[PDB]
RNA sequence: UGGAGAGUUUGAUCCUGGCUCAGGGUGAACGCUGGCGGCGUGCCUAAGACAUGCAAGUCGUGCGGGCCGCGGGAUUUUACUCCG
């Protein structure tokens, strides 16, 4: 089991002849701080099953996060829709220097040492969506060696 | 060894987009408050106007004097005059 924290939740609302019908979102992050994190967006009537939906979402979407000593093995751009994160390789004693959304699964990812700057559309899930991808992403000299052999 | 973002357009959403804030800075000023020291710093305006004192002189080892004194001489007549 890992950690589960909550990024985001918002009341959205449907409208109806005799007044507005409210759900429920939440963002939710899970993470073991060793190279797995897992982002789940769920939806539902009351904020607790929507957490809960949340972050049973996030279990079944979880990712391969290369550490090397608590940061990342190189830079990369990612553009998700209109929201853009920059994430940079820091030596120790930095800090995970990030907005609130990308630090929270950095941080459940075991990052510890990190410099990101969001560009674009500061928007938290799609923010969160980009900096999945940008996690996704990420290689290392290993795999790269890998790629390029014949 | 270096990079955080948030609030606000909607019933709700995404995007655009402005506005606003959190940070650092100061030859400061204003309010409330005020114990000590060290080191800095102090007319941003009228390059307005200025009382009063002080702020560039020194050299007698370049030169000749004036003025106020004192001493010694040429003089034993008291006027004149040489030197220091
Ligand atoms: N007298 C007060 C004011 O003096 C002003 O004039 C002032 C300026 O001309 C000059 O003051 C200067 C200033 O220009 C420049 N920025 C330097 C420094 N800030 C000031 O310094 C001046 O005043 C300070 C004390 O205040 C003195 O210690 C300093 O030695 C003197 N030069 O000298 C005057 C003061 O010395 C205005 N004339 C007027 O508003 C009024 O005269
Ligand atoms: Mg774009
Ligand atoms: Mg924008
Ligand atoms: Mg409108
Ligand atoms: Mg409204
Ligand atoms: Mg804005
Ligand atoms: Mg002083």
């Amino acid at each position: 089991d890992f950690e589960e924290k909550m990024i985001l939740i918002r009341r959205t609302a449907r409208m109806q002849a005799g007044g507005r019908r409210f759900r429920f979102g939440a963002l939710v992050v899970v993470g073991d701080r060793q190279g797995r994190v897992g982002l789940g967006f769920g939806k539902a009537p009351e904020v607790p099953l929507a957490v809960q939906k949340a972050g049973y979402y996030a279990r079944r979407n979880m990712v391969e996060v290369p550490l090397q000593n608590g940061t990342i093995p190189h830079e990369i751009e990612v553009e998700f829709g209109a929201s853009k994160i920059v994430l940079k390789p820091a030596a120790p004693g930095t800090g995970v220097i990030a907005g609130a959304v990308p630090r929270a699964i950095l941080e459940l990812a075991g990052v510890t040492d990190i410099l990101t700057k969001e560009l674009g559309s500061r928007n938290p899930i799609n923010i969160a969506y980009a900096t999945m991808e940008a996690l996704r992403q990420l290689r290392t000299k290993a795999d790269v060696e890998r790629l390029r052999k014949g």
